């Protein structure tokens, strides 16, 4: 009853099926005048707000927040102004959206947001039916649901699954990559089938990877789920960024992917059929230190350390403060994330180190073993600094920047300028 007064933490676990709640607690806070800040996880949900907002004053930052009692904004919009030595901006309530998203800039926004309470500057409201901390596959739905545990292909098949084509309700199906899916998608579209691919009108299937692209909007009665995702770890004693996989997925993840189903009360019978088992065992995926090199670089009032939120603040490696940086490294350390599209692992060993976003040299004065390859095999190489054709070598390796050709394109022209 006390969720706007400051120093209150407020877990809200509705059921899933942003259009009633949050437009009501919105009003009291303009009514009570309170400075409020309410984060999204992704663009697709910050896009909603705008229409679910319509009838309320508040300014959107789609883009920068570089200057009306409400502020929405993206994590990462959030974040990265934070990452600047700037005006600390005193939100007396701080809400957050689908408050579940394991990206580095939505935990590290969890564990500012969480803090804010603790130091009573703020009052911070989570919004997500998985809250970090549960690990619970099948929580509750509106409507009932069928869980059926099933084999389910991760590529085209030619016999032993009849159940699948021969339901004919609207479907998502959650596979390990999109290479799989693009492949999956066109075995079912010659099958007849209606598919649309999510990635960076009602179909008979939505392909996705991750729940990322999907608004409240979509409308599916069944999910299919292969439970696997690659995830970028750390390997060799924390010193490298690999990708792996496909690996298994928290109970959490399953429970949000299983949560597009089951939505309407007045609906019982939707199916998620699901194999794999889940896994909690990520301390190792390089998401949560990530987050923490993020939260220990957000500016704070007083300057004070702060942990992660609740239960992951026992995923990461290292201790709250411990990936501070000088303001002067900071600054190409921000930089470099944000507008060169850099992860976040590797532009703080940058930063770390000294070197200026410019300044393109580490990308060669890397070891042989960094050096990378391409899809046909061969070793890339490109134009270092002044001129001089010499070899592709990153000091700190991060397969993300040579993950697929669009990567290492990319960060081929950011070694070359």
């Amino acid at each position: 009853s006390h969720m706007l007064k400051k120093g209150m933490t407020t877990v809200l676990d509705f059921h899933p099926g942003t259009r009633r709640f949050l437009p009501q607690i919105l009003a009291e806070c303009a009514r009570r005048r309170l400075r409020t800040l309410v984060l999204a996880p992704t663009r697709v949900v910050l896009s909603e707000m705008k229409e679910a907002f319509h009838g309320l004053d508040v300014k959107f930052h789609t883009q920068a927040f570089s200057a009306e009692v409400i502020d929405a904004m993206c994590h990462a919009t959030l974040t990265y102004r934070m990452l600047e030595p700037t005006r600390v901006v005193n939100w007396e309530v701080i809400i957050m959206d689908e408050a579940h998203f394991l990206d580095p800039a939505s935990i590290a926004a969890r564990g500012w947001a969480a803090h804010r309470a603790r130091a009573n500057e703020s009052a911070t409201i989570l919004m997500t039916a998985t809250p970090p901390g549960t690990s619970d596959e099948f929580p509750h739905s509106n409507g009932e649901i069928e869980d059926v545990q099933t084999d389910i292909p991760s590529e085209p098949w030619n016999t032993g699954h009849d159940w699948i084509l021969a339901d004919k309700r609207p479907t998502a199906w959650f596979l390990p990559s999109i290479r799989a899916a693009n492949v999956m998608a066109a075995s079912l579209r010659k099958a007849g089938k209606s598919v649309v691919v999510l990635n960076r009108k009602k179909p008979d299937f939505i392909l996705a990877t991750d729940i990322a692209e999907m608004g409240a909007n979509l409308c599916v009665e069944r999910v299919l789920d292969c439970r696997t995702a690659f995830k970028p770890v750390l390997v060799d004693e924390g010193r490298k960024v690999a990708i792996k996989g496909p690996l298994r997925i928290s109970a959490s993840s399953a429970a949000q992917r299983r949560g597009r189903i089951g939505r309407n009360p007045n609906r019982d019978g939707d199916s998620y059929y699901y194999s794999e088992p889940t896994s909690e065992n990520n301390a190792h995926h390089v998401c949560w230190l990530e987050a923490s090199m993020l939260l220990d670089n957000m500016e704070v009032r007083g300057g004070m350390v702060a942990p992660l939120y609740g239960v992951e603040g026992t995923k990461t490696p290292v201790s709250p403060g411990e990936m501070r940086l000088r303001d002067d490294q900071r600054k190409v350390f921000r930089e470099l994330v944000r507008n060169c599209d850099l992860p976040v692992w590797l532009s703080w060993q940058v930063a770390k180190a000294g070197l200026k976003t410019n300044d393109r040299k580490w990308c060669f004065e890397g070891p042989e073993e960094h050096e990378i390859l391409n899809d046909s095999g061969e070793t890339v190489k490109c134009r270092a600094p002044g001129g001089a054709k010499k070899p592709l070598r990153p000091r700190w390796c991060d397969e993300r920047v040579s993950s697929d050709q669009s990567a290492l394109s990319e960060f081929i022209k950011f070694a070359e300028g």
